[PDB]
């Protein structure tokens, strides 16, 4: 029996508008699932590294999303981050203090023959063409912090868990606290003016 999983991190940039905000409120941000080139950061293998098309194996694929509970605005200031609508993703690990964890399972015990590699190391790529739920957010904002505009560069990570495995009913899932320490390479740009 062997298992070989690859963790494919997502790394996009993208910006949203906030808007004026008086420091009552909590404000919201919208975590979008961007299809794009994903680089391998992490993986765990010991089968065969390449199927060639004439025999089985068997697939589990897992999305992930691991986001900051805290950020630093550039001026020293803490936000704190909160969710509001996590869609159809499982959320997990709910006790951990700095980050939170969201899964998605869309793929388990289905058997391929399809000629792939199936081991593939840290900096290679591939396109990934699934598309996943938005995750909405809430910040907190301090009482004293400062007026006037804000950019704040949130990074997260997003990805997608490929399972191989040599039988049917296989199940892993990347450790919360290896899947803590994973490159950030989303960003998130949370624009917003604090008025009153």
């Amino acid at each position: 029996a062997w298992n070989n999983i690859v963790f494919y991190s997502l790394g996009d940039v993208n910006s949203y508008q906030g808007g004026n905000v008086v420091i009552t409120q909590r404000p919201q941000f919208i975590t979008s699932w961007r299809p794009g080139i994903a680089t391998v950061t992490w993986n765990q293998c010991n089968g065969p590294e390449f199927a060639d098309g004439s025999w089985a194996y068997y697939r589990e694929y897992i999305a992930w999303v691991v986001f900051p509970k805290k950020v630093m605005t550039k001026n020293g200031y803490p936000l704190f981050i909160e969710v509001h609508n996590k869609g159809s993703w499982s959320e997990e690990n709910t006790g951990d203090n700095d980050s939170y964890f969201f899964l998605k399972g869309y793929k388990w015990d289905q058997r391929a023959f399809d000629t792939a590699n199936l081991c593939q190391k840290p900096g290679e790529t591939t396109r990934l063409t699934e598309k996943f739920d938005d995750i909405i957010f809430k910040v907190a904002l301090p009482a004293d912090l400062p007026l006037g505009d804000y950019s704040v560069t949130i990074p997260y990570t997003s990805g997608i868990q490929r399972h191989f495995a040599s039988y049917l009913g296989a199940r892993f899932k990347i450790p919360y606290n290896v899947a803590k320490t994973l490159p950030r390479e989303n960003e998130m740009l949370f624009l917003f003016k604090n008025i009153g």
